[PDB]
Order: structure tokens, then C-alpha cells, then sequence
């Protein structure tokens, strides 16, 4: 077909961007887990999402401003309240009692917005708060150059399964995988590979570990070194759904700061780094933005964990109490790329013969 | 949600605009009522209106020709009457004996064109015929200045709840209602306002009464003046359904012309107060064009009349021998703006302090 | 309505186009019957179609390359055989025992490119192959000038009833048809017409045969005279369906060759000839753009026999084994012209005579 869609949206914290594209005094709106978001910070700079329609007659509060604390409505200036709370209905004698449309809760981590969702309802487990990146406020890195697209007729599910790929940083990233192993445990499902440059494309060695923090968000390490000169980056693969057939995919790369020459050179440099990391991540883009998901896939022993990642990726779509032990507890695999290096060392040297 | 689509197109006259934009000798074609329609004039300039796909084999009426008082389909020339009878297929032995396609009743009034819809397939009841407007035909007034706007994403009940909005008029409108009173009974919704300009946005003070005759056809008339200068216009506010979710807002605008001065000079104020009124309601389209409707809407002692305007409005969708007294018997409220206006002319004054 | 739409696309050979067009040493991406696929040409030169998505993890093939006989997928290069066999997976040490894709059965006739359909899943009856068209290969014909449009909002079946319409051939291609003939039997429907060009348009006189073989395949005879002047002509009207209410509707011409003069002249002739039954075919195409097919039609005696063919029709889309005698069996009739013919030369005399 292949494969059903799923009837709710992920449980877990989503990321929306940049914390600071979110501020500028006003609100912002956006479409987000089937419906419209307004996005608004109070007079203390924190920030708050509630669903974007005005429970009263439906202006859109993402179109409204904000004064003080609450976001007025565009339409009839009703205040709203960054818990979902009616404030105050300036022109009226009697504001309603106890009105409140849906809040969303929020979270600033690494200069980022990130908002829960929950079919159920239920706020966050603090045990799957999203870490700091201690790298994004610390100035010996760059700040986070940030990206975001709009994929249409694919479900967010569909880049899942780049987790458990082995043998497409061949073919789509022109490396040699020379070690691969994943662990899938609790609400975290990682990679950690060892990746050298192919000869026969202009050699790098790369250091990665990436790991999705819940079902959206990823952060990968990247420790390069390219002869003795080392690079270190962190790269943010994330995304949220739009609807159960569009969804935003966002990434942010940000680099350690060679250190150390004249200011204008240090900034020449972390822009070819930071772009090489983007390259990188847009390799993938172009597969995900050029197929289908395969619900029964044909697999052979080198695809490794492709269903028990799977298996780990529905624990946020069941009810929580339903969670069952082989979705969350620990499983890991090594893949073997041996036998896969020498013959990709055969075309490797082939190619290079050949000319 | 919110609220389920209607299942049915109201029942009622609708206005497809300027009649003799619907003349210069051919056919035209109109999307409506989730079909397409096709518009012509006979002989006698009197306008028709059928189906515009032919029922011979699918031939587009509208992009046909009219011949004397019928049109002929350009696929195979049949000749379709206004009152949608199969008058001569030109090529053959025997046109079809009493064959027939659906005609929908016309009337003219204002020089507009005006079209009868009913899910029940009666024809018009006399008692709601649109009300000729004297001024259209006057000379001392100009001729209509018309436009039109496709909504998608948005049922045509979404815009009747102006009808009961008195505090809109401080927010959108930048003016200060200090009088406010509906009146619904039988097919006529009407509210009468008055209306102040507000100080703080560079005064006017407009008396209105609008009142929808059925359930799309408003006419407003606008008694406006700035100190001793009074100046009178007329503004059509109406749409007609194209699908469930898309329609075309429609509004026309005629003003009495300022008596005397040169020609030009006419011409040269006119304009301005004509355009000045179209101003006005495109404030409402921009809230129309960004918001939802809310089935369930919160509301405030000052909202007024909100439930039994759209009780009135229901009387449409239901067949006519289930029409409930109570969307019809005479309902009338004012809403008391005192409050509100102390409010609003407390933030006026804060705003003119201010600078 | 008018018409349910079909739940199975027709079984029969589709053409794709010019063969040649599909070689070039690469795959190509075709959106057929509801979903994507691939086409390719073998070391041999000889075309393979199969479904588009890799059954691996849903890469795109039509985006891959070909090494040697397969298809190689462009995400992990698992190579795919014409007939739909996992041949290879590059780096693994064992390629999936008897895994297939599907494959869709191919036949080049005439320069051209054909596929097999059918929702049953067997293969081609043998007594269905498109025929041969000699002239293609011939020297004393030009090569194929073909063109493509995507239809949308409309079902492939919405053209196959211009082969029981007469009269259209004077209001649509100007001509009066004194001669008019259809024969359906077993999986062929015919149309034989002689006509003659209109005195009121700037005399020609063409003999035509047209028939579809299969479903979605017509090859159109023409023989055309102007005086003592004859030119030979065949025009293909062909198309597939993309989805349920899309398909893509593609024609081309061959004119036999004037012999002889110039090659530089020849070569500008055969140019006019060409254009000329192109413009003929796309007075059809602004029809079949521009309507609706009707289901339940009302007709006249003129109209032939709409009902037959339809049933004719309708055996591409039963299973075989319920194939009822009435579709198949030989129909024909003979469409009387000659009071049109009256009627028309009267239209067309009133009309020179107005000038
Ligand atoms: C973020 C990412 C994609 C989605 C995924 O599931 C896992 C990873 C980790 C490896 C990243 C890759 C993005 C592209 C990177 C930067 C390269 O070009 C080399 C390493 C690789
Ligand atoms: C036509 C209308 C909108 C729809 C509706 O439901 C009722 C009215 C009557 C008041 C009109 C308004 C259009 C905008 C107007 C001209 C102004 O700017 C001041 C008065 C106001
Ligand atoms: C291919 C065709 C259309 C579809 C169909 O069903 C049958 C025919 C045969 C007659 C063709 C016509 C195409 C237009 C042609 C070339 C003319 O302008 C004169 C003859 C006519
Ligand atoms: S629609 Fe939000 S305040 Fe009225
Ligand atoms: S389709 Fe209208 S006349 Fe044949
Ligand atoms: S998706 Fe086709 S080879 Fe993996
Ligand atoms: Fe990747
Ligand atoms: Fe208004
Ligand atoms: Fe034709």
C-alpha cells in the first residue's frame, strides 16, 4: 500500500525552532498536529502555545498582539492567557468565569522551543525532557544556523528509519560505514558509527552518534577528523507532523569555532563547516522528499533493527498504559560492514582505475 | 470542531451580480450550488438560467451560443429554452418530445440578477421577493460599483453572524456604536446602529439599518454625516454557495452624488465616497477571509442576539412545512453599549495622552 | 451525476508513447493505472516496465540507473530484472532468495511502446496485439510527430463516445459527413466516415477509418483528396489512465511523403500535412477539455448507437470469464445522413450567401 496512517499524533516534545524567531513583541502562528497554533511570549520574554483559534467567534489569535501577559484577539481584543485562561474581556461587564481554550506546554532547552503533544492529555514525563546542549550558549561554537521544509504526501514515520540504515552512507552519503551499532532503550533510539570518506569522490573520518530523544527530535554529535585537524559539530534533526500527510522537517547545525585567527576568518571557515554538515543532511532530504514507506518491507540480515526500531517508534502512539516491554526495553545490534567494505572497496578501486 | 457542514444550499433568492454583466449578446457561466450554471438573455433581453452541462451528451452551454430565445449547446448545437425545454435539435428528424433540463427562476430587480434556490424544487413564495431599490435607477445616484471575491475554505453561514456583533465595530471598524438593536421575523434579519468615528484614528457619525432579505442578499443603507455635510449610500452585501466549503462575496456600492457642482467634480467625490464605504467592508473580508466559525461559541451578556440569528437563519435549510415558529415569530434586542463605550473612550483618550 | 466511476482500470495493451523516448540509456518515471512506475531498456536494448517504488524501502527506480540488464535502485542499489526478479542486492552476502517486484509485460509495435493491463493479472491474449503499422518503418512516411496533455477532472471512458457521433463532425471539425458506419466486434470498434469539407469555412474530401484496438489504442486512416491531389495520413488517438478521473491523452501523426521535389520542400510540406491533422485532433481535445460525460444521455435516432458501444466497452472491464456475447458480438449499423445533410447545406448556403 503501504501501510495505514496513524489516527494520532506522536506523544512527545515537539521542537518548533528558535526560541528567539518566536519573540519580537508579537504573536506567531503555526500549523501544527492537525490544527492552527499561536505561538507568544509575555512581558517576561517566556513562551506559550495555545490552539490559534479564538474560542469565542474564531478570530485568529496568531493575527492578534500581545499585551502584557495574554494574546488579544484580532477580532473582539479578548485576552488569553498562556495557561489557556480567559483574562479578560476588555468591553464587557463580566469576563467569563473559569473560560479557557487549550494550552500547550512549553520548554526553552539549547536557545530552542520545543511543545508536548499527548492524544491523552496527560502533561510530560520529566524523564524525557529534552537535554541541554550546553554547546548553543557556549561562544567557543557558532550559533544554530537553522532550516525548515515542508515535505507533502509523506507521514513523519517515513525518515524513522534512516536510524537503522547501514548501507546508505555509501550510496547517498559516498562513506564507508565502518562500524555500526544501534541501541534502542526507553523513549531513545541511537546510531553510533564510524564513517570514512570514499576515495573515488575527493580522506575523512568521522565520529557520529545520533540520537532521536523521543519520537521527533534528534541530536547527532559529529567528531570529524580529516588527516590531524579535527572538527566538531552538532547537528539537530527534527520535525513536526502538519497532518498525518505533511510535516516540517527542520535541521541546525552548529560547529566548535577554530580557534584561533582573525574574527572575519574564524566566521569564513565555521560557514564551510556548518554548510558541509548541511550538505550532508540535505543528501537525505532529497531521498525522503523521492519515496514511499514500506510497511512489509523486503529485508535482508545487513538492514539490522528494522522492525524492532519500528517497534520502539509506536510506544508514542499507544496509550501509555498500554506501553509494552519490547517497545522500551534495551535492545541493541551490531551491524557487520565487513564483507560490505570489500566489496565497496572493489568499486571504490574500480572507479579510480577507470580513470 | 467546529460545526457539521450544512447538507443542503439554502433555500432563497441569490444575487449573481450586475444584470447587464450578464448580456453583450452570449452566454456565461456561473459555479454554484456545488454545479455549474449557465446565464443567457433571450430575444427580448429577459435572462434565463439552467444547468450548464448539456443533457445530450455534456457539451458546455455556457460556452455556447445563443440563438434567438434559446442557447445552443457548441458540441452539437441543440437548442435548450429558458424554461429549460429541448426546443429543436437542428440536425434531426424528431427533436426529443418534452425533453427536459433544470431551469432555475430568474429575477431582475435594481438592475441586478437575481437566482431562486430550493432543495425542495418549489418555486419562489411572492412574500420574500428582494425589495426594488428606487435609488439604482435614479440619476441623482450613481450606478452600481460591484465587486466579487472567491472564499474557499469557508461555508457562506460564516459570515451571517455580523448581523449580531456590536463590539466589532470599536475593533474593525474604528468607531463607537452607541446604539445597537436586531430584529428578526420571517425571512428578514435586520440591524440598526449608531455609530461614532473614534477620535484616536483621525468626526463621522453614520446612522445604518442592514437587513438580509432571505439568507444572502443584505441591502445597507448608510445615512452618514461629518458635522453638518450628510452624505447617503447604499451597500449590497451578499454571496452565493459555489460548494459546501467555497463561496463568492459579492458587494456593491451606489451613493446620492453631491448636488451641485461640475460634472467632473461629481465624478471626482463620488468615487472617493464610494470607495470609502468598499473600505469599510473589507475590514469585515480580511476577519472573513482569517478565521473559523465556532459552533459552540463562549459567550458574553454583551454578544446579544448570537443563538436566534442563527435560529433564524436555520429556517432556510429546513423544508419549508417543518419551519419551527420560533425562527420566524418577530425577535428583537438592543444591546446596551454604555459600558462598553466608557471603556472604549477611556482607551481613546489613554491613546491621544500617548502622543 | 452522472456515471459511478470505474473500481478497476480497462485490461488491455496501453501505449506510453514513442519507444525510442524511453531509451537513452536511463529509466524514466510514468504515473499510470493509480500508481507510479518504472521503464527501462535492458544491455539489449529491449523495455521493461515495472512498479516504480523499490520493495525494499520505497526508493524511487525511476530515479535510479541502469547497470547491465536491471534497474538499479538509487537509496541502497538493489538491482531489479525486467521481469520483476531481485537479481542483486551489491553488498550483501545473500541477495533474497526469489523475491520479486511486479512486472508488467511490454510489446513494441511500430516504434511505439505498449503495456499490459489487467486487474485480473493474466497476460496478453495473443489475439489482442496492436497490429503492425507498416508505415512507420517505411522511408516514403515521416517518423512519428506525437504529442501528450494530462486531462484532469474527467475519466479516460469520457472520449471513447466520439466514435458514434456524426453530426459533431460539422459543428467541431466542419465538415459534413455523407458517409457514417460503426462496427464493434470482439475487442475491436470501428468508425468509418466519408466527409466532406464546408463551402462556409475555405473543397476537401477525406475517407476515414478509425478504430481502437483494445481499450485505449485507435489508429485513423486518413485519405484525404482536394481535387485531383490525394495525401495519405495516420493519426493515433491514444491514451492511459493516471488515476480513476485523470489520464493522459497523446496522438501522432504520420503523413505519407509527397514524391518528389526538394528534400528541403518535402520536408516543409510534410510539416503542413502533419499540423493539419493535429488541428483536427485538437478540436476534439477542446471538447473532451471542456465537459462532462452523461451516463443516462437522451437521445435521437441521429445518435447511432451510443448504448452498443458503451457495451463494447464495458469488456475491459469485466472479468474475463463474464465477458457477455452482447458486448462482443459483431455489431454494426449505418447512420443515415442525408436530411443533416440537407438541413446543413442549407445552414451553409444561408451562410455564404449572408457575406
Ligand atoms: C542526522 C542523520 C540523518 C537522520 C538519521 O536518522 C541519523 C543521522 C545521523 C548521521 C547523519 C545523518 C545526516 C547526514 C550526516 C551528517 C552525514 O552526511 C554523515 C552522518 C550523517
Ligand atoms: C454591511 C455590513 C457588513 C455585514 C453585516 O452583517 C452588516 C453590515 C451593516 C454595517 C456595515 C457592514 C459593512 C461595513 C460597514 C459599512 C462599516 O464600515 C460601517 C457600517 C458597516
Ligand atoms: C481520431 C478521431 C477522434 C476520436 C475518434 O473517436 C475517432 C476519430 C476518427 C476521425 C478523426 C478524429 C480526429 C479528428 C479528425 C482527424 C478530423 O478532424 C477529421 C477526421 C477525425
Ligand atoms: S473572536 Fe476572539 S475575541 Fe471575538
Ligand atoms: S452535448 Fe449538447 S448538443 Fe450534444
Ligand atoms: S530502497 Fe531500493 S534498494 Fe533500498
Ligand atoms: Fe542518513
Ligand atoms: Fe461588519
Ligand atoms: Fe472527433
Amino acid at each position: 500500500d503501504a501501510g495505514a496512517l496513524p489516527t494520532r499524533y506522536a506523544r512527545g516534545w515537539h521542537c518548533l525552532g528558535v526560541a528567539k524567531d518566536y519573540l519580537e513583541g508579537k504573536p506567531h502562528g503555526v500549523e501544527a498536529f492537525g490544527t492552527k497554533l499561536v505561538v507568544f511570549a509575555d512581558s517576561h520574554g517566556d513562551l506559550k502555545v495555545l490552539d490559534g483559534y479564538c474560542r469565542h467567534m474564531g478570530g485568529d489569535l496568531s493575527e492578534g498582539t500581545v499585551k502584557g501577559d495574554e494574546v488579544a484577539c484580532p477580532f473582539h481584543d479578548w485576552r488569553w492567557g498562556g495557561d489557556g485562561r480567559c483574562k479578560l474581556v476588555p468591553y464587557a461587564r463580566r469576563t467569563p468565569r473559569m473560560a479557557r481554550t487549550r494550552s500547550w506546554t512549553t520548554d526553552v532547552r539549547s536557545g530552542l522551543l520545543f511543545v508536548w503533544h499527548d492524544h491523552e492529555g496527560n502533561p510530560p514525563d520529566p524523564a524525557v525532557r529534552i537535554p541541554e546542549i550546553p554547546e548553543a550558549a557556549s561562544d567557543e561554537w557558532t550559533d544554530w544556523r537553522w532550516n525548515r521544509i515542508l515535505i507533502e504526501g509523506s507521514n513523519c514515520r517515513d525518515i524513522i528509519d534512516n536510524v537503522t540504515d547501514m548501507a546508505h552512507f555509501f550510496y547517498i552519503h559516498f562513506g564507508l560505514p565502518t562500524y555500526f551499532k544501534n541501541v534502542f532503550e526507553g523513549h531513545i533510539a541511537s546510531q553510533y558509527l564510524h564513517n570514512v570518506g570514499r576515495p573515488d569522490v575527493d580522506e575523512a573520518h568521522l565520529d557520529s552518534e545520533a540520537s532521536y530523544f523521543g519520537p521527533s527530535f534528534m541530536i547527532n554529535w559529529l567528531h570529524n577528523r580529516y588527516g590531524n585537524y579535527k572538527s566538531e559539530s552538532i547537528l539537530i534533526n527534527c520535525h513536526y507532523p502538519v497532518t498525518q500527510n505533511s510535516f516540517v522537517l527542520q535541521w541546525g547545525v552548529i560547529v566548535e569555532k577554530p580557534k584561533g585567527m582573525s574574527e572575519e576568518m574564524t566566521d569564513k571557515l565555521s560557514r564551510v563547516f556548518t554548510e558541509g554538515v548541511s550538505k550532508g543532511f540535505l543528501q537525505d532530504v532529497e531521498i525522503w522528499k523521492h519515496k514511499t514507506r514500506i510497511d512489509n518491507p523486503l529485508l535482508v540480515e545487513e538492514d539490522g533493527a528494522v522492525y524492532q526500531l519500528r517497534r520502539w517508534y509506536e510506544q508514542f502512539y499507544v496509550d501509555v498504559a498500554d506501553i509494552k516491554p519490547e517497545m522500551v526495553e534495551r535492545f541493541e545490534i551490531e551491524v557487520d560492514t565487513k564483507r560490505a567494505n570489500e566489496f565497496w572497496n572493489a568499486e571504490v578501486e574500480k572507479n579510480l582505475k577507470s580513470r
